[PDB]
């Protein structure tokens, strides 16, 4: 693995992360996706604040075609919380997620380590039936939430390629599982 596939994955990054925060409704191509999406990279290095190896390996319980699915149904979810974190008007609400909630059942809480997820986020603060940030936090850290947030998509992106039969290492990908 190359020092030119190295630096173009940390400006990538960066350059992502910055983004998010200031804008963090925006889309992003595929192309501006290829310097994490398309490098010869090993995951442990390309994923810092994520496991992304243990959220598909935990959860890689019977079809492929299935599982893969339920992980992106759950980072879609956990990818609009942290794009939420970061908008210039914040939902009313953005202090605590409550797991006693019909969406959040069928999403995140489908897959071990959604939760882990948020806590990454900021919500560190066990309450009765959910999560929240802490009182004594005013605002998120925008860097912590946005280099999360790229992760999410990033991992998400992953694997919807692979669902589509497209993932640049499809085929080392598919012996893995």
């Amino acid at each position: 693995p190359g020092e030119e596939e190295e630096r173009a994955f940390l400006v990538a990054r960066e350059e992502l992360a910055s983004a998010l925060r200031r804008d963090s409704g925006q889309a992003f191509s595929l192309e501006q996706l290829r310097p994490l999406l398309a490098s010869s990279l090993p995951l442990a290095a390309r994923y810092l604040q994520l496991d992304a190896a243990r959220l598909v390996r935990c959860n890689a319980h019977g079809e492929p075609r299935n599982y893969l699915n339920t992980l992106s149904t759950a980072l879609n979810i956990l990818e609009k919380y942290g794009r939420n974190l970061l908008s210039p008007q914040r939902p009313r609400y953005w202090r605590g997620v409550k797991f006693n909630n019909p969406v959040f059942r069928s999403t995140v809480d489908a897959v071990q380590g959604g939760r882990d997820v948020l806590r990454l986020y900021g919500y560190t603060e066990e309450q009765p039936d959910g999560l929240s940030f802490p009182e004594g936090q005013e605002e998120p850290d925008e860097h912590q939430v946005a280099t999360v947030t790229l992760e999410v998509l990033l991992l998400r992106t992953e694997l919807s390629l692979l669902l589509q039969n497209t993932h640049p290492r499809q085929q080392a990908l598919e012996q893995l599982l």
